[PDB]
């Protein structure tokens, strides 16, 4: 297989509509679902040091609320997300974070809540 | 049998809380096409109340702008502003009471192609 | 998109290893998960009448425990499953059941438990 | 916070109940490759006990042949025979105590690529 890393950006004109390092604010989804899912807002603590890794996740989505963050993926390469940007990360995709703004705030929705993380041995 | 509980969180103001259909339009994150319909995620914006259920496993709303008031069978009326989130258990009976003209809300749901049923009140 | 209907058959030689109409026996998964998932064994009540349809499901898998059943899918066509056979059905795939043995027993694992079913209007 | 409960069912004998790693080998249903790793499902057979957890959302076992005894932090030791099922909550602490030489069990799990951790007993 592999699902594809899938990125969307918010068009700046209002179009697109049809009819140690971080701290976390919990939505309560983990407790509500017994850890089947988690959802939390991640904020940067106000560069440093990109590391290829993977997560033992089924579902994983990020939506940028404030600031900017640059990710890199084994399939699609480097992508810069600003507020309104979203990144769907396939199960276990090899990726890294390249850099982020000091005001970054991003919502993460994941399954399971309690995923493991492994550094890619290159 | 047993049911999960509708789970609401609000963003403190403050900045604490961190631990170290036809009247709407939709912007797709691409998660439906990325996952073959297992999941969907989209931003919903208002364009300037009927009890119902959805055939969903997972369903979460995160308010990006404005405000929206929902009502739930289990927990009653809930007013959400930016930063507020509502986890809606599978098939929970609920309705939307009112919203702001500037409402923007992210919805994450499994599956993408859920059905909606009006609740038989009688 | 679309994920692909995925069938496996149990090799008859022990290989493959590496190192109204129906009644239902519940595993308890629906109650345990608040309807996020369901799992139950379906048995035939001891022909009749194939109807193209879809289900509002994320995940859906069948594993045949006894007897045989012939399904048909919009993507892969007709497939006959015997004991040990499995069918992964993509979210909302158009399919039908063509015929089954009178002793059919099949395990279904689904998300959500409470999916809707729609007849395909042809 | 809150946790789902390990949920066991047994097949009545009778026929009622219907309502109208290195010591094992594995046969893949194809669900991992079909779903890009969101889910996996495989049949496990014995080849003729350490507390641990898995980083899984969904996890279900259905015994096809033989018997297997598990032990759970929440509900204790459980003996399963053919037709028995065990739903294992996300990350539940558990272990396998013993099994029959002819054990065959279907496992359905999300994600396919979960990690396993030995429980720190001290
Ligand atoms: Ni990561
Ligand atoms: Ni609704
Ligand atoms: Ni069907
Ligand atoms: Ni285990």
């Amino acid at each position: 297989m592999k699902l594809q890393t899938t990125i969307q950006h918010e068009p700046k004109d209002g179009s697109g509509f049809d009819r140690e390092f971080f701290e976390y604010r919990d939505t309560g989804v983990n407790e509500a679902t017994g850890g089947m899912f988690g959802a939390h807002v991640i904020r940067a603590i106000p560069e440093a040091k990109p590391t290829w890794h993977t997560h033992t996740v089924g579902f994983q989505l990020f939506y940028v609320l404030r600031g900017w963050v640059e990710f890199e993926y084994e399939d699609i390469g480097a992508v810069m997300l600003e507020a309104g940007g979203s990144a769907f990360q396939p199960p276990g995709v090899r990726h890294r974070e390249l850099r982020h703004s000091d005001d970054l705030e991003v919502l993460e929705i994941v399954s399971p809540a309690g995923f493991a993380t492994s550094v890619v041995d290159l």
